[PDB]
């Protein structure tokens, strides 16, 4: 549960729109609200459970391009 180390998640595709408002939420708050989150998902037509999934997978990047790692 706490990190997606056991278990593996699919991706999946989503529409410029769905990705603009996405990257606009995890850009001002890494990690955003219940709150925030089940309204974005709504808005781009999307369910809550998997926004939360594309922000772990963008961490992924901003730590292994950072010099967090090596």
């Amino acid at each position: 549960g706490s990190s997606g180390s056991s278990g593996r998640r699919h991706r999946t595709i989503f529409t410029d729109e769905q990705l603009e408002a996405l990257e606009n939420l995890f850009q001002e708050t890494k990690y955003p609200d219940v709150g925030t989150r089940e309204q974005l998902a709504r808005k781009v037509h999307l369910r809550e459970e998997k926004v939360e999934v594309w922000f772990k997978n963008r961490r992924a990047k901003w730590r292994r391009s950072g010099p967090s790692s090596g």
